[PDB]
């Protein structure tokens, strides 16, 4: 299971989203803008 670039920008899975960045973690918490609700 190679990488070889090792580091590419990460489009958010939800539909429509335009959320993109080279961050891993940073992604993760963007994806609770989605699933957000008190
Ligand atoms: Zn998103």
């Amino acid at each position: 299971g190679s990488s070889g670039s090792s580091g590419i920008l990460l489009k958010c899975p939800t539909d429509g989203c335009d959320y993109s960045t080279p961050d891993k973690y940073k992604l993760q918490a963007h994806l609770k803008v989605h699933t957000a609700l008190d």
